[PDB]
DNA sequence: CATGTAGGTAGTCCGCG
DNA sequence: GCGGACTACTTAC
C-alpha cells in the first residue's frame, strides 16, 4: 500500500513522525528535518524557484529547524520579506508525502475513551486531581473491544466486581440495559487499588497508543485528570508516557476561583467529540451533556440513577460501572451517524496537516494552498501583521412586514465560492483597478464598463481573466467535492419522501428491506416493489435512507463551510493571503448581483404578467430573492387547480422553464458587464410555499429582515409527502426560546400558515389555559453564562447586569455552603427562570446549569415562586404578538358589536 | 495561537412636571 | 411605564 502520516510533531530540530508503512505497520521515526525558506533575488540569477508574483527567489537550505527560525527574526531586522513555510511540519509533510494521499482507516487506532472520579467534596478539578480515579473505560477501534478499569477498593467505599450479567438485563428486571451488540466486546479488568490500575492502564496505553483520541469533554476533563493524577502519585516523568514522544505541554487557563488547564500531549491527536459536535453539527442547542445530545441525536433515554452522582459508586457501582461503558458507547452511536471523524481524517489527509488542525480553516487553507503552489516550484509569501479592520460584507432588503401567500424562493449556488471563480479573485491575478462608480450605477446598468481587458469586481478591483488563480482553482477542487455529497444528500431525502408515501399503504406482508444504495434516486423497478412492501421493512428502509442523508448533509455542509471560510479569511488579519481588496471584490460583487437580478426578475414578471411597475421580489439576504407568485396563480385563476400539488408542479414548472432562463439570461449579462472569466451565478428555485388549495392558510409571513415563515411543498427539488415550515430568525429557532413554548411557537405558526385565524385562537387559548401544568425545565429560558465575575460584587449583581448573570448570583448564594450544588461554568448554558416578588432567593430571577434539574434543595422553592405570568407573557405572547401583527391577524378574538348577542 | 459581516430582540440605564 | 441609547446574545447569510 502506499505509505501516509499518523501524526507530526516538532521537537526542537526533530521531526517527530508516526505513519503506516507500505506493509500497513505502524511506525515511528525522528527526522533531523533540513527546512528550507526563500529569499528574494535579482533577475540575474538563474533559478527554479519564483514568488507568486513571478519574482525570483533563491533557496535557502538550512542546517536545522533553529537555524531557519533563526534567520527569520535576522531578516525582520534587516527589513526584508523571509519566504516560503514557516510551520516546519507542513513542509515536512509535504516533502515526505509528495503524493494524494489515499489512507486506510482501519490502520489508524481511534481511542474514545471516558472516566468516573468520585469526588464528595464538589467536581473532581483536573488541575488538582485530588480524588482516585475509580473507572476507565476505553474503546479501541483496531480491536474493537471496550476495555473496562475498575476501582473495587477507594477511600470512599470498597465495592464487588460489575456484573455483565446484571449489566445485559433489562432496566424493568434490575438490569442496567447494556445494548447487547456491545456485551461481547467488553474486556472487564478489575483492580483492587488504584496504582495498579493507573500503572496498567498506561501499560495498555504503550501498547495501543492513541493516534485519534476523543470522546466527550475529554480535552478539558478526561484528559487533563489522568495526566494530573498520574502526576501526582508517581511523578511528571510516568505521566508523559501518555505521550508516544513523552513530552507534553501544560496550557493554564485562569479562569479565577479557581483555575483549570489544558494538556497537549504530542504524538496524539486529540479530537474532543463536543468541539466535533460544535463544529460540524450546525445545531444550537441549549445544553451539552452527552445525555441531553445522546437523546437528541439518537432518541435514546437518559441514563437514570438514584441519588447524587458523587454517592452512585457506592449505592449501586453495579450501574456506575455500566454506565461509564454506555457513555463511551453513546459517542460512538452519535459519530456512527453523524461521521465527524470520518470528516476530520478526509479534510486533514487532503489538506496534509495535523488532523486536530480541521479545527482551523486557515491552517487547512494555509497547508492546501501551500501544497499547490509547491507543486509548481511556487514559494508562498510570507506572514504579515496587519491592523484588524471591518470591511462591508451582504445586502439584505427590508421586507415590507405582512402574510404573503404564495412565495417561490432563489438563491445562489455556493455564492461567495462561484463569485471567486467567475471574478478569478486570487492574490496572484490581481491586475490592476478601475475608478468606481456609485453601486447603484452598477445594479441600474447605467455606470461606464469598468473593463474591456480584465475581470472586475464593482469594488475597484480587476483581475487577469487568462491565467488561473491559486484561490479558485482550489476552491474549485473542495467544491466540487461538495456538489458530489449534495446530491447524494438531496437524492437520499428524494428517496425517503418515496417511502413515505409508500407507508401510507403498508402490506399486510412479511419481507425484507430492499438492498438499494440511497444516494441515488430509486429507480421506477425499486419503486415499484416499495409499493408492495410492509411496514416493517419500509420503516427499515426510511431509517437508512435518512441514516444515509444525515451522512451527505455532514460530508457537503461542511465543504461548504470550508469553501465560505476560505472567502472569509481573506478577512481575518492571520491568514497569510489576507487582503481587503479580495474580501470586498467578493462581498461588493454579492451586492451588486442580488440587486441586480431583483431589478431583472420584476422586469422579467411584470413582463409576462402583462402589467408595468409591480414589485414582485418582497425580500432577499445575500444571494437569495423571495418572489411573491400571487399573481401567477390569479393570472391563471385559483378555480383552475385541481389540487395543491397541482398549483405547486405549476409553480415549479413555471420557475424551472420560464424564471431559471430569465434569471440565467440577467446574469450572464451582468458576467459580460464585469468582463468575467466564467460565467458562475446560477440561482436555482429553492422553495415553493403558499397554503393548503382551498384552506384559510395564509402560506406565509415576514417581521423584518431575517424574520419569516413558509408553508414549504418543494425544497430544492423534493417533493415533501407532508408540507414542512421554512422558518428563520423566529424564536422558534433560538436556542434561548424554551423548549415548550419552541413547540407552541411553531403549531401557532403551522396553524396561521396552513388553517387561518380561528384555528390558531383556538390553539392559543389552550396553551394559555394548560401553560400552568407544564414542565419547568420545559419553560425555562436559556442563555450562556459570560463574565459572570465581572457583575458578581459580594455575591450581588453589579451595574449593568444581565438578567442571566444575575439568576447565576441568585443561585450561587442559595446554595453557598452546600457542598453538593453543581456549580455554574464561566461560558456554559444555563436555564433561566423569573421569581415572584418577596421570594425566599431574595431576586426577581434564578439560573442554574442546563440539562440538568435544579438541585433537590432549592428546587421546591424554585417551583413554589416561578412566575409564570411573566414567563407566559416574556417568552410565547410577546413573539407571538410580532407575528399576528406582521401577518395582520389576532391570536385573540377582538371585542365588537357582535358581543352583544348570546351565540 | 487565528473564516467573514448583517441584523433582530430584549436586557439595563436613564429621562420624564 | 414607556421608549430611546447602548449592548449581550444569537442567528441568517
Ligand atoms: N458560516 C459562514 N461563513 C462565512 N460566510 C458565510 C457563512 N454562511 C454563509 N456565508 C456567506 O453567505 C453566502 C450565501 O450563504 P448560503 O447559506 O446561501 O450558502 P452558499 O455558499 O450559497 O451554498 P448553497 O449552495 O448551499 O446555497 C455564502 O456563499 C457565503
Ligand atoms: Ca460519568
Ligand atoms: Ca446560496
Ligand atoms: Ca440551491
Ligand atoms: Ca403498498
Ligand atoms: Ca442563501
Ligand atoms: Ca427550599
Amino acid at each position: 500500500m502506499k505509505e501516509f502520516y499518523l501524526t507530526v510533531e516538532q521537537i526542537g530540530d526533530s521531526i517527530f513522525e508516526r505513519y503506516i508503512d507500505s506493509n500497513g505497520r505502524e511506525r515511528t521515526r525522528e527526522v533531523e528535518y533540513k527546512p528550507s525558506l526563500f529569499a528574494h533575488c535579482p533577475e540575474s540569477q538563474a533559478t527554479k524557484y519564483f514568488d507568486i508574483y513571478g519574482k525570483p527567489c533563491t533557496r535557502k537550505l538550512f542546517a536545522n529547524m533553529r537555524d531557519a527560525s533563526q534567520w527569520i527574526k535576522r531578516m525582520e531586522d534587516i527589513g526584508l520579506e523571509a519566504l516560503g513555510m514557516d510551520d516546519f511540519k507542513l513542509a515536512y509533510l509535504s516533502d515526505t508525502y509528495n503524493y494524494e494521499i489515499k489512507y486506510d482507516h482501519t490502520k489508524i487506532r481511534v481511542a474514545n475513551f471516558d472516566i468516573e472520579v468520585t469526588s464528595p467534596d464538589g467536581f473532581p478539578e483536573p488541575s488538582q486531581a485530588k480524588h482516585p480515579i475509580d473507572a476507565i473505560t476505553h474503546y479501541d477501534s483496531i480491536d474493537d473491544r471496550f476495555y473496562v478499569f475498575d476501582l473495587l477498593n477507594s477511600p470512599y467505599g470498597n465495592v464487588e466486581e460489575w456484573s455483565i450479567e446484571i449489566a445485559a438485563k433489562l432496566q424493568e428486571q434490575g438490569g442496567d440495559e447494556v445494548p447487547s451488540e456491545i456485551i461481547d466486546k467488553i474486556i472487564y479488568m478489575p483492580f483492587d487499588n488504584e496504582k495498579e490500575l493507573l500503572m496498567e492502564y498506561l501499560n495498555f496505553w504503550q501498547q495501543k497508543t492513541p493516534v485519534i483520541l476523543t470522546g466527550w469533554n475529554v480535552e478539558s476533563f478526561a484528559i487533563p485528570y489522568v495526566y494530573n493524577r498520574i502526576k501526582n502519585i508517581f511523578g511528571e516523568s510516568t505521566a508523559k508516557r501518555l505521550s508516544p514522544h513523552r513530552k507534553t505541554r501544560v496550557k493554564v487557563i485562569e479562569n479565577m476561583y479557581g483555575s483549570r488547564e489544558i494538556i497537549t500531549l504530542f504524538g496524539i491527536s486529540v479530537l474532543d467529540y463536543i468541539d466535533l459536535y460544535k463544529k460540524f453539527s450546525f445545531t444550537n442547542q441549549p445544553s451539552y451533556s452527552l445525555d441531553y445530545i445522546s437523546e437528541f441525536e439518537l432518541n435514546v433515554g437518559k441514563l437514570k440513577y438514584d441519588g447524587p452522582i458523587s454517592k452512585l459508586r457506592e449505592s449501586n457501582h453495579q450501574r456506575y460501572i455500566s454506565y461509564n461503558i454506555i457513555a463511551v458507547y453513546r459517542v460512538l452511536q452519535i459519530d456512527a451517524k453523524r461521521q465527524f471523524i470520518n470528516l476530520s481524517l478526509d479534510m486533514g489527509y487532503y489538506a496534509k496537516i495535523q488532523i486536530q488542525s480541521v479545527f482551523s480553516p486557515i491552517k487547512t487553507w494555509d497547508a492546501i494552498i501551500f501544497n499547490s503552489l509547491k507543486e509548481q516550484n511556487k514559494v508562498i509569501p510570507q506572514g504579515r501583521s496587519h491592523p484588524v479592520q471591518p470591511y462591508p460584507g451582504a445586502f439584505v432588503k427590508e421586507p415590507i412586514p405582512n402574510r404573503y401567500k404564495y412565495v417561490m424562493s432563489f438563491d445562489l449556488t455556493s455564492a461567495y465560492p462561484s463569485i471567486i471563480r467567475q471574478v478569478n479573485i486570487s492574490p496572484e491575478t490581481i491586475a490592476g483597478t478601475f475608478k468606481v462608480a456609485p453601486l447603484h450605477d452598477y445594479i441600474n446598468a447605467v455606470a461606464e464598463r469598468p473593463s474591456d481587458v480584465y475581470s472586475c469586481s464593482p469594488n475597484g478591483m480587476m483581475y487577469y481573466k487568462d491565467r488561473d488563480g491559486v484561490v479558485p482553482t482550489e476552491i474549485t477542487k473542495v467544491f466540487n467535492q461538495r456538489k458530489e455529497h449534495k446530491g447524494y444528500m438531496l437524492a437520499a431525502q428524494r428517496n425517503g419522501e418515496i417511502i413515505k408515501e409508500a407507508l401510507h399503504n403498508p402490506n399486510l406482508s412479511v419481507d425484507e428491506p430492499l438492498d438499494v444504495d440511497y444516494r441515488f434516486d430509486f429507480s421506477d423497478e425499486i419503486k415499484e416493489k416499495i409499493k408492495k412492501l410492509s411496514a416493517k421493512s419500509l420503516n427499515e428502509m426510511l431509517f437508512r435512507a435518512q441514516r444515509t442523508e444525515v451522512a451527505g448533509m455532514t460530508a457537503q455542509i461542511n465543504r461548504k463551510a470550508l469553501i465560505n471560510g476560505l472567502a472569509g479569511a481573506l478577512g481575518n488579519v492571520w491568514f497569510r493571503y489576507y487582503d481587503l481588496r479580495n474580501a470586498t471584490a467578493i462581498t461588493t460583487f454579492g451586492q451588486m448581483a442580488l440587486q441586480w437580478i431583483e431589478r431583472k426578475v420584476n422586469e422579467y414578471l411584470n413582463e409576462v404578467c402583462g402589467t408595468e411597475g409591480e414589485a414582485f421580489v418582497l425580500y432577499g439576504d445575500t444571494d437569495s430573492i423571495y418572489v411573491s407568485a400571487d399573481k401567477i396563480i390569479d393570472k391563471v385563476g385559483e378555480s383552475k387547480f385541481r389540487d395543491t400539488n397541482h398549483w405547486v408542479d405549476f409553480l415549479d414548472k413555471f420557475a424551472r422553464e420560464r424564471m431559471e432562463p430569465a434569471i440565467d439570461r440577467g446574469f450572464r449579462e451582468m458576467c459580460e458587464y464585469m468582463n468575467n472569466k466564467q460565467h458562475l451565478m446560477f440561482m436555482d428555485r429553492e422553495a415553493i410555499a403558499g397554503p393548503p388549495l382551498g384552506s384559510k392558510g395564509i402560506g406565509g409571513f415576514w417581521t423584518g429582515k431575517k424574520r419569516y415563515a413558509l408553508n414549504v411543498w418543494d425544497m430544492e427539488g423534493t417533493r415533501y409527502a407532508e408540507p414542512k415550515l421554512k422558518i428563520m430568525g423566529l424564536e422558534t429557532q433560538k436556542s434561548s426560546t424554551p423548549k415548550a413554548v419552541q413547540k407552541a411557537l411553531k403549531e401557532c405558526i403551522r396553524r396561521m400558515l396552513q388553517e387561518g385565524e380561528e384555528s390558531l385562537q383556538e390553539y392559543f387559548k389552550e396553551f394559555e389555559k394548560e401553560f400552568r401544568q407544564l414542565n419547568y425545565i420545559s419553560i425555562a429560558s436559556v442563555s450562556s453564562a459570560n463574565n459572570i465575575a465581572k457583575y458578581d460584587v459580594g455575591g450581588f449583581p453589579g451595574p449593568k447586569c444581565p438578567f442571566h448573570i444575575r439568576g447565576i448570583l441568585t443561585y450561587n448564594r442559595a446554595i453557598k455552603g452546600n457542598i453538593d450544588a453543581p456549580q455554574v461554568v464561566e461560558g456554559e448554558k444555563v436555564y433561566v427562570l423569573p421569581l415572584r416578588e418577596g421570594n425566599p432567593f431574595g431576586d426577581k430571577c434564578i439560573a442554574w446549569p442546563s440539562g440538568t434539574e435544579i438541585t433537590d434543595l432549592i428546587k421546591d422553592d424554585v417551583l413554589h415562586w416561578m412566575d409564570y405570568t411573566v414567563l407566559l407573557e416574556k417568552t410565547f405572547i410577546k413573539p407571538l404578538e410580532g407575528f399576528t401583527s406582521a401577518a395582520k391577524l389576532d391570536y385573540e378574538k377582538k371585542a365588537s358589536l357582535f358581543d352583544m348577542f348570546d351565540f
